[PDB]
């Protein structure tokens, strides 16, 4: 049967979330930004209320909540994106929210169908290794404390623990499909090597949005309040690299 944290990480996982996307005009790029910036606002604070009700997180120092989560949040959309796209439409299409939903006819502007088949990889990686909704919840967590500040946590010990209790049910998750040492461990290397390389990833994710974000009244491209200041707080710092991504191989 499903080990209890993980019945819990099902029972926290947020409601669905709608863009609230004007569905009869068509999409100018910066239309389209202007209602995935608009989600994007919505799905923080989600993963905000998600983060207080998971365990061991908001018992954390408060400024470590605050930077974990400010510097995880374009990692969790896009894994959660991934996911969405996976279960709903096959990773075929782009699933950013029931009302929006993109596939390739609406990605016109290059850059930003650049940025999309960048994006695909998640949902095209998901389906190749047909990541279980137990894997999936457990490196969502993983994913919120894969990058923490050079200098570390103030609690850095606490951390640590929480961390290592998410790693082991992964572990846990892997086990109720994958049976044997050699094929969970196989496994296990997968998984957690796909979270590596999601680094790479979300720094062409999170360039491009600064980008758009000292050119929005040039785009004329939207940014809400809450985006806005997680934005102006830690953008440029994390892409300047001060920041100590966490990886579980070499
Ligand atoms: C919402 C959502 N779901 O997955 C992703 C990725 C998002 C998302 C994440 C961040 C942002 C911030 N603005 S943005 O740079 O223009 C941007 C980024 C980054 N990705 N996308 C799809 C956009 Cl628009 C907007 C939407």
């Amino acid at each position: 049967l499903i080990p209890p944290l993980i019945n819990l990480l099902m029972s926290i996982e947020p409601d669905v979330i709608y863009a609230g996307h004007d569905n009869t005009k068509p999409d100018t790029s910066s239309s389209l930004l202007t209602s995935l910036n608009q989600l994007g606002e919505r799905q923080l604070l989600s993963v905000v209320k998600w983060s207080k009700s998971l365990p061991g997180f908001r018992n954390l120092h408060i400024d470590d909540q605050i930077t974990l989560i400010q510097y995880s949040w374009m990692s969790l959309m896009v894994f959660g994106l991934g996911w969405r796209s996976y279960k709903h439409v096959s990773g075929q299409m782009l699933y950013f929210a029931p009302d929006l939903i993109l596939n390739e006819q609406r990605m016109k502007e290059s850059s930003f169908y650049s940025l999309c088949l960048t994006m695909w990889q998640i949902p095209q990686e998901f389906v190749k290794l047909q990541v279980s909704q137990e894997e999936f919840l457990c490196m969502k967590v993983l994913l919120l404390l894969n990058t923490i500040p050079l200098e570390g946590l103030r609690s850095q010990t606490q951390f640590e623990e929480m961390r290592s209790s998410y790693i082991r049910e992964l572990i846990k998750a892997i086990g109720l499909r994958q049976k044997g040492v050699v094929s969970s461990s196989q496994r296990f290397y997968q998984l957690t090597k796909l979270l590596d390389n999601l680094h790479d990833l979300v720094k062409q994710l999170h360039l491009y949005c600064l980008n758009t974000f000292i050119q929005s009244r040039a785009l004329s491209v939207e940014f809400p309040e809450m985006m806005s200041e997680v934005i102006a707080a830690q953008l440029p710092k994390i892409l300047a690299g001060m920041v100590k991504p966490l990886l579980f191989h070499k």
